[PDB]
């Protein structure tokens, strides 16, 4: 079985099948024609091998999908126009009115919004549970529970879930487990190997790695993916990935291993640096020994990731001053880009919220999140250094 | 107000604001950075211009939207990853359980599937009505009726609706009118100017014109489009259009007047040809005086369009054989490309159904649909001629 | 029957591609790949010799570029095509392969500025003898031919006065003496004029202009005999220029070619209306447009060009102060130097391009102080008329 | 001065200057317009301006150029359509009939072809010298010697030149030193900091790193680069770089350091393995102690590189048999891609030539060249090991 890097570069493509082309040709075409109409008849049912549109079986998209399936250890993959494309397409197909879905304590903000103000407003029961608490999860299960969905690590405190534990319970009650694995990528964590049924990504982040495309991936069993493809994507979302964007994603995946290696190595030095500084109240980085769940993190993740969360003494005040003083880090909401990014949700995303109710969302007053990029650590250290001084 | 072609080329763009570039730069970027956090704070209550993330808005996508809204004559536009992206995003935000949606008698297959096997299984009521029959439409109106959605012309037989008459009946009961204007484009038909609240396109078709991208457009009021943007696209479908694909769509829109002129002139000659051939049982082209709704077609569409539906005397077998004989037309289920296309639903998209099942949904055994392309009319006539001899 | 040639539009959209041979893909896949591989090493031995038809490296050939080339060949009526990084890529690659020190090249009286520069300050400085001739004067061309005359190169219509050459007449003189004729066909495209069908050996294009049609790519084409195009591919392009066309940009070029016939029809119809309007205006001293009888080479234009083109040149009364104020009054026309874009462009040589020079130096080289040049775009003619009408008013 | 990786990601770009866009917009435009004729006046021999036409100046090309300048430590950069475009544009600008150019003993095939079958047939004189031999170089200088051109390391046997020594000699005769730095990249070797005047790159190789674009770079002093831009590029080649390709090139450059580190580590291992094998007569790799110019290589290269050449004992047959046995390595003539590549000149690039002409040229019958990619090293070893066995 060839290694991860090899697969990320080569899996599902032999140059001999496309006129010797070393890089697969991009199928920037909206539709495909048939040799006969009897060949056309077959395509819509399924029993002849081939393809019928860009919204289903484009070969550029098929290669992306297969390759992501191999990296995550799944049978099947699906490419979509965004991470929200992947999440919505998945949940829209697996759920109907009367079904219940269990969720991690905290979710990505647009995932939250979709559940509460979207699919939850169409008669689907929403329930929140701490997914490191196996006992509380078992007490939450009802006979209507069709889907369990969470992130691990989850934003913003890097809260881990016991994926193998959750999956064991879910397998008892006939529930489907869906893990958003955006933060780790398959290089660092493979939740399908710990017993999850489906994984979903915002490929916009680390997989692409260059902040230039928006894209989502679903990986899991052939049977779950076929359904999500033919119902969620085809009928209910229309979140079709451009073959141009899919080829840029495959391009980015070719350096995934190296990029994540650098993200992690930079993030550790920065996290260890933050630990020794007097402006920092507390840190959430999985590779510090003081991280509450350092044990579980190491069982699931092979390295501690590129994301650092920390809190500043001075709260909201010290955050604004820290963020505005950064000259190399950019002030922005994304993650997993080559460029280093900083976010202080109290004064950026959630300055439309009040301090009195802010703590209901698990958001500390002075919490600043850092996506550590690929820049020289010395320059990133110096930029962080002077911004901590400007926050006092 | 400058002419259509001037606006299709120029609207919403001055080179002088982008270093004099004649063609606008392509904003191929997932995220946008802020100068400070209090500047960033503004943008998450809609207080400042510029932007934050490409899943919500992007300057290339804004220009496409502005331009498309100018051409339909509407206030605001939204760009999405596909036509189904446009339709689902729209309806997901406008309907909730208990609401009724009133549908035209026939619909594009995937739209039918969204309604019957998607949103209609989440407790939204569906009723089908002949939109040409304004008495029966009035009769169908309940106060639960929140949306009237149709295509004009509609698949499969080019059936039409008096748009202004439907808008009148909507105004009376307080329902929102959504018209799928894919076939006509804003060049031949402007439903917003006849009372519709919203229009949706598969920009994949004529607007692109070249078969290379998948894309969707919503046009209407700022109020409705802002909702569809912030709920349907942002939370519920995730169908984000790639900036690369938006820039191609804009390139296609610059020749839309020229292409539609040639599309229409070619189909007219081809329609008049088919009406005289012994193998043809009947024919539906809006440009023929024998079209059932000829008067309504000259009233609403400025030209008769590029699509032809006709039925062969020999039923399903003659259809197959006609389809297989085509050498210049391709066998495919799209339309509005430079290449002429053909499909025969009874042997392609609807084959495993029986004759009874297809007559129920309006599809004759010998119904053939031609998308007349931009090729030399003599070559297309010659290809059609021989395929008809082959059909017997 | 089936030995009839498909019409121009049919071939612009279909020629040399079948979706069935690439998985049903309606649009051909883009081979954005720098390199190709070999199944055995013996398959690779033949592909650097000439025995086995295949693919080696994209600076020589690539299937996206090949399709583009076979298609342009068909439209021009040539055996073969080559695609390059720019118009000047096509020209330099062609002239660098055909000429050596001691050979003479006969040139039209006017040329595109970068071509002029290439010949006088480039290849002419490497031992290649240059000679200018009026190519509309067949007696003067006959007279300037020598035994060293290897290539006759010209544009028709020529930048910027739109001086025409008798292509058939030039090719006959070239048959007799033995020279290779190279025509820059940028202005007309294969839709309006096909120099190879009139006897030229090679044609070159700046496909950046009308062939693209949308101002977004830089590209060149050469069309001619298999032997010469091959020679140009393997000597000029491969060793001497490296002006490789990106497969992305070639795909866009093929996209633009699919509407070439429709865009040119509208360019021509807009410029005809605009030319007739400008002729009847008080401020206009004279106007140059091939579709007007007052065009110095009216009958030559009608003989070689199936329509009169999208380019107009005219002169304003009032000199430079009039031209300056005309240009700054334009609100739809953009001030810029190019042609064959969807957007209408205007340049005023005096206050723009030839600004460093004085009014005396511009009397030399035939550039009037009110000489405006127009690339008529695809916008609604009433808007273009209006923009020119209000601009003339402000130039008074 | 920030570190290499920081500059590779950020140099010459502030998101704040383009509406916050994290990735810079792609200026895919052939022409630029002017606000007035007076602004237009100062771009045709223009002092205080931006740009006029993409064959001379485009913001996207300008950014790539300034970034590549920073990495090589030179004043100005120029982007072109291919490496051969960069070489030819340079040499067409600097040489005229009667000038001599002094060449390294071996050259990349097309460069040699340019020199002997292009510019050398236009009156320019050619002389080949060993550029490690400072006394032979001094003996070869003449008053006609205007350019000294070479690669370091050089195809086929990784032969090095003493760049600082060469530059000292060129200085005494006023000659311009041009170095092809394609193999090392500015990450491993910066010939301008060793006294060279100009560097050229086939960015098609390592700079891109993913095998999808053809691109050339020239970097050097302002006055030289200006002339190559306005003469070589503008007039004599027309080798204009597509902005789309420049944007991809810039994408690839953001991981150059990480990619190069891995290319080198993979190649170091494979060289160690190949030196000890029975089938291997000789090996040329800068990282081995047995490499003739080991000390000179370590003075100029911070790491030994990703390229290996070695000779098989069994001659032409062993080469042929080895190449055909490869399953993971592709048979192909490029280099610096993520995918590992192999070429055996004597049965591929130089098959037509006689054994006597190959020896004269520098090519051994069993000379195999490896471009070691980014795959998992254990897979690359397996593939090489079995191919070595099949070589019998």
């Amino acid at each position: 079985l060839p290694g991860f890097a090899t697969r990320a570069i080569h899996h599902g493509y032999d140059p001999q099948d496309h006129g010797g082309a070393l890089v697969p040709p991009v199928y920037q075409t909206a539709t495909f024609t048939f040799p006969t109409v009897e060949y056309g008849a077959a395509c819509f049912a399924g029993e002849q091998a081939g393809h019928f549109y860009s919204r289903i079986s484009n070969p550029t998209l098929n290669l992306l999908e297969a390759r992501m399936a191999s990296l995550e250890g799944g049978e099947a993959g699906l490419a979509l126009a965004s991470g929200m494309g992947a999440i919505t397409s998945t949940l829209w197909t697996l759920l109907r009115p009367g079904d219940e879905v269990l969720l991690g304590n905290t979710l990505y903000g647009c995932t939250f919004a979709f559940l509460h103000h979207g699919i939850g407003e169409f008669g689907v029961k929403l329930r929140h549970v701490d997914m490191a608490d196996l006992q509380a999860l078992e007490a939450a299960m009802t006979p209507a529970t069709r889907v369990i969905y969470f992130e691990s690590p989850a934003n913003p405190n890097m809260h881990m879930a016991d994926i193998a534990g959750v999956a064991k319970i879910a397998r008892k009650h006939g529930a489907t487990v869906v893990v958003d694995n955006t933060y780790c990528t398959p290089y660092l964590q493979r939740p399908l190997e710990l017993g999850a049924d489906l994984v979903v990504h915002s490929a916009t982040k680390y997989l692409s790695g260059h902040g230039d495309i928006t894209a989502g991936i679903v990986v899991g069993s052939q049977a779950l993916v076929d359904r999500i493809r033919l119902q969620g994507l085809k009928d209910m979302t229309g979140a079709v990935l451009s073959p141009h964007d899919a080829a840029l994603l495959m391009r980015g995946i070719k350096t995934l291993n190296l990029r994540m290696d650098r993200h992690c190595a930079n993030a550790q030095v920065l996290a260890e640096f933050l630990a020794r500084q007097p402006q920092v109240e507390l840190i959430h980085y999985p590779g510090l020994a003081s991280f509450p769940q350092y044990t579980l993190a190491r069982q699931q993740m092979s390295q501690p990731g590129g994301m650092i969360a920390f809190e500043l003494k001075g709260g909201i005040g010290a955050g604004r001053r820290f963020m505005n003083a950064l000259q190399l880090f950019s002030r922005a909401v994304s993650l997993g880009d080559a460029e280093s990014l900083a976010s202080h949700p109290a004064s950026m995303t959630h300055s439309s919220y009040t301090p009195e109710e802010r703590a209901h969302y698990g958001i500390s007053e002075g919490l600043v999140r850092l996506s550590v990029g690929l820049e020289d650590i010395d320059d990133l250290l110096a930029d962080v250094q002077q911004a901590l001084k400007a926050s006092a």
